[PDB]
């Protein structure tokens, strides 16, 4: 019999136990340990790991299912290459949102930074929402981004301008916009008498003049509906201009009132940092307090290399002020795109190993924000992959994943270009024992690498706790290539499966759960982003407004009144000028032509007709112009050259000419 | 140990136990009920129930994981406000109906009367049919509907038309219309000589003059494909009009035919019953007999209140013919919206408490639909909540929601605009005991209540039995605000990700399943609502005729072959007229025109043109026709006024014209 | 207490254990299988079999959950009647393939033969693809398949053509097309000097003259980007015509290049087989070395029936070079749909019965490829169902499904026209004992058959092997009517619920995983059928070219600028002709007019204007045109037909006419 200890060789009687029972039974590893020199059928086993060398010297975990309370979800499903969350995830008033960058390729072609977000603890997420568009001087340049996070109730990313060519970084800018709220609130508006300002007492409120700003229920003249922020007094006190004044002072204390606030309905505050010196890319973001936040960054281009954060300790007042915090030189060489967080006064950072053979990912922390550091390395040339964490207790949770199967140990080769199921793995670290040796990565899921190309959408992540939980958000493939090396070499999202990197996560509990579960199987018919209903007369509706940018073939079109108490039907055409043409027919090319009418029908009997002859036409180029009265409004009718052109032939003459004067001849 | 006898406390048992276990073994409590000071983490545990008193007196139940036989579902996922299955599910043919009400606010603003389905015992739901449209006089007032069911083979429905402004019930009408079905029979059809009526003999058809049927291998002449019931003999016999008469009389027995019933074809019934008084809701439905049904109703607008059934004995013959039954005067005090229904010629009715501080729910059993009453008060003045029920063998299975947390028991205060996790919960009562005092009410599952507005769309839901399940149909909400406050105020469903409410369904075993499981995953592609395939050329092909009435952006457009054995592409303007027009563009404004073409590109060299110039062109409103000929059909070419322009110009003359006679000139 | 022997009645003791066992505990029956003379409730129970014999002498066995790793996954949700994967599925470069046909009915109106897609195992599944169009001569004939598969690396497939009036055999074509493949090589490209062909060594290429290839770094001058197969050498190499020559042989042994292969982008070669004398379907495909493969058929029309395969040796040199080869005489009477899979120089076929009365499903093995059998007969009878299978050390593993329930048992007669639940089995033979005497049909999962028609779509299934689990592809239905028998006798897939038939599969575990789960929870909005995002003006947007071949009904349109660097919006309109026209207004039919406007609004100021008047206006085929300038350009202003209308009119004068010349008077 096993025994569990995490260090006998258990091999024979886990073999001998399953030889021994039932396929179908669930063999409880009672939460041990058991080494092997080679993985059984895990399938087989509930609450048990294992201990395995794959590689002699470098043992790794292998979790059974149920052995952790944890699961993971596909949080994404999309053509475009969906991956790098790294290292942008946040939780805000109870939504948690999984921010990444949808592109065609490892580079900002096509790319737009991008979200879906969960509304239910991360059973289900939303429809991509993209948060820039291309930028102005696309396809020379595009936006990037791996740094954002919420600071006093505004969102701050570090948004990259890369080129197309080589992803060469262009400048840095730092956007900011405040996040969405509805605040129910106890007084706090006062409006001196004669003057039309209204002061909002709003403790944190993080808005700027021009902000978005709904109020309801506010007691106070001129304070309702739809307004902007006027004036910001402080932190914790703005203005709005209402439309009037009172010849005494008004004051809504103890009076409950709504506000407030919009992301989508207010500017973004960008904040040009140029090219800022010696950085490759900006990575990770931590909020330290009320005023500002850090974010990490290295510089990998020339030597020497360096890693470390920006701390940009007032963000609201002078977003423009950052100061630069490296970590010791000795952690310097083969590392990139650390995570950083803060907690109770410290700052943790921890790097990415940038090859399996040299000295990888080391974790930091600071009590200065990363003026002094002390310092520790992983075990066995850690690389690859990020390793954003959260801090739950004593206990630093972080999360990695290898891009391709069997690349996580130390010394082991890349192995790309073909299918292959990468290792996802996590660790806790206590902050209180601060060394790493003895570190147990734990392999909870594994992923699929496609091994078209040489890139893996595999993993680099961010990392999120609500409430009980802890969330990794990740890339991941499936076995559908991309066509790169086939008939998709221009990257073409919407061609076949297009890309198949998407987003998942790893839901993994952290803390008792109090309650009776919140878990449903999701049995809807998906009606969000393209929301459906049979309508009364039996046919598939869709109410909701929509652009359609790509290339559209309709069949038989009817364009039902929508305009000016719906007396119309309009079709509205964009650009400098607007086309309505007629394609070469495939059979009867002969009979090219459009038909425009004001009735019903093809037959003139149903109304008026302008019949535009193509040139393939048998009668080529001919227009008829068919109604029972043909009536020029405004202007002369004129010959486009002079002296060119006739009124009639001898074979169509006009009756007569009805004149007000003889014809003036010349 | 623990003693899990429901009544020692068990709380540092459970602890000790929890502490001692690995997190990933699940503790199995054996059936047992075990009594907590505070509950301990219920993930834990399989096959466990816990007796708990939140607040003092009042002990509620809370199930692990397995120990009922039971799964959560989520049924829509639309952006409109879905709520509000109460009272109205219901199963017809092995089909399970979940209609709700889909609006954006409580209230009847942009309302549809709509349902979900399920076609494999609520698994898998169907996308949302609307059964209404808005009113025609939208937006003063428009449908409502908490009542609907079946009684022989017609569903009927209580719609009532109510304002926008504030929810008051303006008029009932009962609308019903014939259920859809497909008959395998065998004989039944006749027809005389020499007329041109066949009578069909279908048991209870529930049919009516005007209700689509349809006939395959009839073997009686002219009795074929789609028809209309032309009269109804009595409730087992209909005839049909036949195209023609024959000199030998017609009988199909022995044969086997089919038949034939449509509920989309076939108009609705539809029986003004006025504003009837003392009437604010009417709520759920109950079958009694072949012939008839009640209503449930509450007045709750003015004291005093009415809480009892309106019994409709003759439905089919006399749509308009009831009587209101009321309960008991000391049960109707602070009661509304009474669930009810009829088992082996027994009536029962639950009504909802509107006060957690008063006397609440109560349930009443008659056996002379409503005449005489034997009336029992459930403990704890149950609050808020519709109790939706079936009987099953001895007992009564009701389900009931709290609506946020916390708000369940008696005396707790309402607990609104914050997110929260509400407590839904069902109670089983034995009908011979007739004794609530030791209810169990089992907390089952939690939704999440929103918190960005004050009303919460969670519970208010419906029960069904089907073969040995139960399904609670009821709404539940997600962490994602609908911004009302804030840029939302209108509260348009099809910004940002509208209202929070949608439906779930609770699937519990009732009775014994002798079946292998019919279970799956989910992992097809929703094709239904959308149904697109990649066609042979790889583009994505819708073939489902679809409406779209929210606006609508195009890129690149073509119209393909499509009508008339598809010689021709084809759009249909409607309205009283159609306009096609120009934007002023953004760039070039002096460049705004339409180029029309009789060929396939923008030089006239492909077809005939005509360009109609914008206002803001160079050449503001200038019009070039231009073709190899312009023929003038049908008319004579005319200014539109009298001695205003002229035929060509000074520097734009024609050549000459060509008469049959001199110009008349006067 | 239960026996579990497998022979001894356990029924008492499973209903006693039942009765004093907790509802929610899961009785663990240790792998044992229990006979019963009822089957108890089997969702009580986990890894349990049960064996039962419903009819007397015919024992089943039955699973419980967990009995066998296995799950059944729904993989197709689509309006059209979805059936037929027999035998047409197999695994290519990690890509499970279910091929199928998507219908209106039994028979070939409406289809396409389809596929959908695995790339993770069989957790998630793709949009389906058509495979075929319309038939030129539809709708007198129709495509139809169940015969596919994959021979060095070129997809095989026999297109049948069938009529729709009866589903009678017209013609057999063997198609095929190369698989889309990436391939990561070194050397292997030679150039000779002064000509323009690289020759291209690709080992088994499988690719025919034109067929596509992609080149991607090949260090050859013009061997790039997109191109075509211009000569087969041989198997192993073939020629590319590049642009250009060089002076000097170019060689690129030594280095790593890519291609390049596209399905989509190679024409299929089609070789017509005519109307093979005595088939009625061929059915199944078996691979059988690097030159050919077999594909099963039966002929069951007249005497006499025949069951077998053809054999096509070469079917890369000589795809029109075939060998019938017939099971043995005693097996052929009611059989048909011969399943057939080759390994290890063993060819395996099994029949499906025809009828539960006679002699039914048999399995034969040759080892000379049908010249000669030693075969075996099934017991009791089995019938209505093919049974896939595949080779799995020593077993063959097979699958089969009744078509509704109750029909599996010989002597069970036909049960249609009522909705059931027809169970679907599997079961193991060992070859090397090779006795069916004893064999273990173990029911797995249960479907549903609807029950509206009585044709099923249930089960005629396919199956395939990929690393250690075993794929089941087959029908199932649900319970919403089609309608046949109602308001949907043209079986119209777009109306109500279309065709409840869809696709599902069984995955079963028949190796040892040494990975941790690869298992997800699906929680993404699925986004690649109609790919959706909110763009950062907060509307829907779909990238994707899309066809909409339905009729449409739209509101207000905008054509965007799409064309020539967006200066342009546009509109092509195909077929013959393009026709615009304005329906007859509802309300005003005295206003049915069209305005086509050069500028944004109905008012002239905003633009030239040429309205075209509806008969039923006012002003009926009235025709204005609104500019400040008229100019006709390239042809004379002439009157359609000779001396019949006029310039002007007595109320309608021009002032003058400027002309070069007198008028001519004739």
């Amino acid at each position: 019999s096993a025994k569990g200890d995490g260090v006998t060789d258990d091999t024979a009687a886990l073999t001998s136990a399953l030889n021994d029972t039932p396929v179908g039974q669930k063999i409880n590893g009672n939460g041990k340990t058991y080494k092997v020199t080679s993985l059984p059928d895990i399938s087989r086993f509930i609450n048990t790991r294992f201990v395995y060398e794959r590689i002699p010297g470098q043992p790794l975990y292998y979790a059974s299912e149920e052995f952790v309370q944890g699961e993971l979800f596909k949080i994404t499903d999309t053509p475009y290459y969906n991956a790098w969350p790294q290292d942008k995830a946040f939780v805000y008033e109870n939504v948690i949102y999984a921010p990444y960058m949808g592109s065609d390729r490892h580079g900002v072609s096509r790319l737009h930074v991008s979200w879906v977000k969960s509304g239910d603890d991360g059973q289900t997420w939303s429809t991509p929402e993209w948060l820039t568009d291309l930028h102005p001087d696309y396809p020379t340049v595009n936006y990037h981004c791996m740094s954002m996070g919420v600071c006093r109730n505004r969102l701050f990313a570090m948004i990259e301008t890369r080129t197309l060519a080589k992803n060469a970084l262009t400048n840095c800018a730092l956007w900011d916009r405040p996040m969405s709220r509805s605040l129910h609130l106890t007084g706090g508006i006062t409006k001196a008498a004669n003057q039309r300002y209204a002061t909002i007492h709003v403790p944190d409120h993080g808005l700027f003049v021009g902000d978005f700003v709904n109020f309801s229920n506010s007691a106070v003249t001129g304070v309702s509906g739809d307004m902007t922020v006027a004036t910001v007094i402080d932190k914790d006190n703005f203005t709005v201009l209402t439309p009037n004044q009172q010849t005494s002072d008004l004051n809504n204390a103890g009076k409950n009132w709504h506000m407030g606030t919009s992301f989508h309905k207010s500017p973004w505050r960008k904040t040009d940092l140029g090219l800022i010196p010696s950085v490759t890319e900006v990575h990770s973001f931590a909020t330290i307090d009320n005023n500002g936040f850090a974010m990490g960054y290295h510089q990998g281009d020339v030597a020497p290399r360096e890693v470390g954060l920006f701390y940009f300790p007032d963000a609201f007042n002078s977003p423009s002020n950052y100061v630069r915090r490296q970590i010791p030189s000795e952690y310097e060489p083969d590392a990139s795109e650390p995570c950083i967080k803060y907690y109770d006064g410290v700052l943790y950072l921890i790097t990415r190993g940038t090859r399996g053979d040299r000295l990888g990912s080391s974790l930091h922390r600071s009590r200065d924000i990363g003026q002094t550091w002390e310092s520790l390395r992983f075990p066995h040339n850690v690389h690859h992959t990020t390793l954003p964490f959260a801090k739950v207790g004593d206990d630093l949770i972080m999360f990695g994943s290898e891009r391709a199967e069997n690349e996580w140990e130390a010394g082991a080769p890349d192995d790309r270009y073909k299918a292959s199921y990468p290792r996802t793995f996590y660790a806790r670290l206590n902050v209180n024992n601060w060394n790493a040796d003895d570190i147990e990565w734990v392999n909870i899921t594994d992923q699929i690498y496609q091994g078209g190309i040489v890139n893996s959408g595999v993993g680099v992540g961010s990392v999120v706790v609500k409430d009980n939980y802890i969330y990794y958000m990740f890339g991941g493939e499936d076995h559908f290539n991309p066509w790169t090396y086939g008939d998709n070499s221009a990257k073409d999202p919407f061609k076949s499966d297009g890309h198949p990197s998407d987003l998942y996560c790893y839901k993994m509990k952290i803390g008792p759960d109090n309650r009776v579960s919140r878990d449903f199987r999701y049995g809807a018919v998906p009606n969000r982003a393209v929301p459906v209903f049979f309508d009364t007369n039996g046919v598939r509706t869709v109410p909701a407004p929509m652009e359609f940018t790509g290339d559209l073939g309709l069949g038989h079109v009817t364009i039902r009144a929508s305009t000016s108490s719906n007396i119309r039907s309009e079709v509205l055409m964009e650009g400098e000028y607007g086309f309505i043409g007629k394609s070469i027919p495939t059979d009867n090319p002969a009979g090219q032509r459009i038909i425009f009418c004001g009735g019903e029908g093809t037959s003139s009997t149903t109304g008026a007709q302008i019949t535009l002859y193509g040139a393939n036409n048998t009668d080529s180029r001919r227009i008829v112009y068919n109604g029972d009265e043909h009536l020029f409004q405004s202007a002369d009718v004129k010959p486009y050259n002079d002296n060119v052109t006739a009124l009639g032939g001898p074979s169509n003459r006009f009756t007569t000419a009805y004149l007000g004067s003889n014809p003036i001849v010349t």
